[PDB]
DNA sequence: CATCTG
DNA sequence: CAGATG
C-alpha cells in the first residue's frame, strides 16, 4: 500500500503507456498483473530477483525494478515522459470523445493542440465537438452545492411529466461526496420491465422535457435506454452562468431498479464486499438482480425487491445508510 | 454494455 | 458490419 508504491506506480505508468501510445496490448496487460501482484506483496521488495519469484514478474520486469530500486529512475519512464509524440497522445485523450484511436490519428496529422483541434473541427464528430467545446467545463469538478440544484430540477421535471416515473441519482453524490464529476441519473417507470417489450418513449419524453426548459443543452448519444447528455443550471441574474456539466440518464426496468441503484452507489469497495457477503449467505448479486444460489455449483431465479431493503435483508445483513457505503 | 461512425 | 468511446 505505500511499500511497494513506487514499483507499483512506474508499472502502472508503463502498462499505461503500452496501451495509448503503442498499440501493446499485451504489453499493457503485462505491466498490469505485475503492479496487481507486487502490490498485494507483503515486504519491500528489496530486488528485481525477489520480484521475479512473484508471478506475472518475468525478467523484463525484475530488470525495470532493478534499474529503479539501484537508481531514483527508470531511463525508458524518462524518455517517455519527454517525449512529444507520447505527451500529444496523453493529452488530446482528455478530450471527451478522443479516445487513444483516435489521439494516434490526429497526432500522425500534426494535431496535438487544442488550438489544432479547433482550427480542424472540421476532423471532429458531434460528440468530439462538444467534448472540445467544453474541455474546460468538463474538467471542472461539481459542487455538491450545484448537485442538489440539479437533483431538484430534474427530479422536479420527471415529476411533471408522469407521477409513476421513479428518478434516482446515485453517484457518489448519493454516497455523501462534496463533489462529483458528473451527474448519474438512475430511471424507471413500473411500466416498464424485464419482460414488458419496450418503451422508447419512456426515456424520450423526459428528455425532451429537460432540455424543454433548457436544462440539458447538447446531447451525446441517445439510444432507448441509455442518454449521454450535457445540462447546465439556468444562469441566475447575470453575471454568473454556471459551467457545463456532463449528465446521464438511464432507463431500468422497474424490475431491477435497485440492484442499479446499489450497484450504481457503490463504492467499488462496499460493491465487492457486499458483494462477497452475499455469496456466503448463499446468494448472487450483480448490476441487475440477486440470486439464491444454488449448491451443484451455481444456480439461477430472480430474487424479487422492492427497496435497497430487500437486497440487504436477504444476504441478512445491517441496512446501510447511503453514506456508510463507503467500504 | 449501448451507442455512433463510416 | 467492426471498432471506438464512455
Ligand atoms: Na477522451
Ligand atoms: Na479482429
Amino acid at each position: 500500500e505505500t511499500l511497494n508504491g513506487g514499483i507499483t506506480d512506474m508499472l502502472t505508468e508503463l502498462a499505461n503507456f503500452e496501451k495509448n501510445v503503442s498499440q501493446a496490448i499485451h504489453k499493457y496487460n503485462a505491466y498490469r498483473k505485475a503492479a496487481s501482484v507486487i502490490a498485494k506483496y507483503p515486504h519491500k521488495i528489496k530486488s528485481g530477483a525477489e520480484a521475479k519469484k512473484l508471478p506475472g514478474v518475468g525478467t523484463k520486469i525484475a530488470e525495470k525494478i532493478d534499474e529503479f530500486l539501484a537508481t531514483g529512475k527508470l531511463r525508458k519512464l524518462e524518455k517517455i515522459r519527454q517525449d512529444d509524440t507520447s505527451s500529444s497522445i496523453n493529452f488530446l485523450t482528455r478530450v471527451s470523445g478522443i479516445g487513444p484511436s483516435a489521439a494516434r490519428k490526429f497526432v500522425d496529422e500534426g494535431i496535438k493542440t487544442l488550438e489544432d483541434l479547433r482550427k480542424n473541427e472540421d476532423k471532429l464528430n458531434h460528440h468530439q465537438r462538444i467534448g472540445l467545446k467544453y474541455f474546460g467545463d468538463f474538467e471542472k469538478r461539481i459542487p455538491r452545492e450545484e448537485m442538489l440544484q440539479m437533483q431538484d430540477i430534474v427530479l422536479n421535471e420527471v415529476k411533471k411529466v408522469d407521477s409513476e416515473y421513479i428518478a434516482t441519482v446515485c453517484g457518489s453524490f448519493r454516497r455523501g461526496a462534496e463533489s462529483s464529476g458528473d451527474m448519474d441519473v438512475l430511471l424507471t417507470h413500473p411500466s416498464f420491465t424485464s419482460e414488458s417489450t419496450k418503451q422508447p418513449k419512456l426515456l424520450h419524453q423526459v428528455v425532451e422535457q429537460l432540455q424543454k426548459v433548457h436544462f440539458i443543452t447538447d446531447t451525446l448519444s441517445k439510444g432507448e435506454t441509455k442518454f449521454m447528455g450535457v445540462c447546465q443550471l439556468p444562469s441566475k441574474n447575470d453575471e454568473k452562468e454556471y459551467p457545463h456539466r456532463r449528465i446521464d440518464i438511464r432507463l431500468i426496468p422497474k424490475d431491477q431498479y435497485y440492484c442499479g441503484v446499489l450497484y450504481f452507489t457503490g463504492s467499488d469497495i462496499f460493491n465487492k464486499n457486499m458483494r462477497a457477503h452475499a455469496l456466503e449467505k448463499g446468494f448472487t448479486i450483480n448490476e441487475y438482480t440477486i440470486r439464491p444460489l444454488g449448491v451443484t455449483g451455481v444456480a439461477g431465479e430472480p430474487l424479487p425487491v422492492d427497496s435497497e431493503k430487500d437486497i440487504f435483508d436477504y444476504i441478512q445483513w445491517k441496512y446501510r445508510e447511503p453514506k456508510d457505503r463507503s467500504e
